[PDB]
């Protein structure tokens, strides 16, 4: 892929929860559920704006916790987001770490979904005390999203991901090169 980007429809995942999603990194937010993916996925880095995973929904659906491994249910429910923002790997290497060098993470994930606090999509998808977790993701369309796109923050600004064909048919286009 264009950058080195790692960048799949359907795979395995962790996910964390995060605070602030109003100016992210596509340039556009939304009103339904959100997420960051990690930056290997994002396709950019921080501060070049958006890159391939703008706009695409996934359904994202956590099974197991990895900080308590013997824990089975109950979980959150399957929700499915709007990619709008970058998980870096500046600052977030447990989750958000993974590069060419270390394709996956601190839980041996090859992608990493954030979900954003902001539109609600963490409380539905993490129990209470485990805020933490892993699973899968599958691409799907943003029919099965509910909510709005919010103006352009800036010009370049793209969530085009969301009437694209799944990946690895480009969208937004990556920008920059993978982080090593
Ligand atoms: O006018 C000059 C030129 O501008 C071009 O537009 C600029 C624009 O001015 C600038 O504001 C914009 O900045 C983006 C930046 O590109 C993007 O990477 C950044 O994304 C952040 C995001 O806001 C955060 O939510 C996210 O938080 C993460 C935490 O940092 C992390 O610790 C962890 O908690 O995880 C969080 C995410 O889950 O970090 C992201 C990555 O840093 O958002 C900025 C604000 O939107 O950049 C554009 C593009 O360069 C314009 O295109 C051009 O025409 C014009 O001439
Ligand atoms: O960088 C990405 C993103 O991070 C967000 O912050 C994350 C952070 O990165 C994670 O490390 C953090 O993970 C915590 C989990 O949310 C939390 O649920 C988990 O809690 C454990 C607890 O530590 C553990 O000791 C406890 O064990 C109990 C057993 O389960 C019981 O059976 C037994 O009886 O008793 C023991 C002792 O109590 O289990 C719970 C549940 O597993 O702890 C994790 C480590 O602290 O999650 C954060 C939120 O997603 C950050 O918000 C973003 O800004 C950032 O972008
Ligand atoms: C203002 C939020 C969307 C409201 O629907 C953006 C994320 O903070
Ligand atoms: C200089 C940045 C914008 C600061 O608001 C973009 C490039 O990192
Ligand atoms: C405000 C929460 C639910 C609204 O019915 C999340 C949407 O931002
Ligand atoms: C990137 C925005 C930050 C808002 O807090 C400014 C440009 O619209
Ligand atoms: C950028 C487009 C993809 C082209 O196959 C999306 C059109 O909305």
């Amino acid at each position: 892929a264009t950058g080195g980007y790692v960048q799949q429809a359907t795979g395995q995942a962790s996910f964390t929860m995060y605070s602030g999603c109003g100016s992210p990194a596509c340039g556009k937010a939304a009103s339904g559920f959100t997420a960051a993916i990690n930056q290997l996925a994002f396709g950019s880095a921080p501060g070049l704006g958006a890159g391939d995973a703008c706009g695409r929904c996934f359904a994202l659906t956590g099974n197991h916790d990895p900080y308590s491994p013997n824990y089975t249910g109950p979980f959150g429910q399957t929700i499915v987001v709007k990619v709008t923002d970058l998980c870096p790997v500046q600052g977030n290497q447990e989750f958000c770490g993974q590069t060419t060098s270390n394709p996956t993470n601190q839980h041996g994930m090859p992608f990493h979904f954030n979900i954003c606090e902001d539109t609600g999509g963490s409380a539905k998808f993490f129990p209470s005390g485990h805020g933490a977790l892993t699973g899968t993701f599958t691409e799907v369309s943003c029919s099965q999203w509910s909510g709005s796109d919010g103006g352009q923050l800036w010009n370049g600004a793209c969530l085009s991901g969301e009437t694209a064909p799944n990946w690895p048919s480009t969208a937004c286009g990556n920008k920059g090169t993978a982080p090593s």
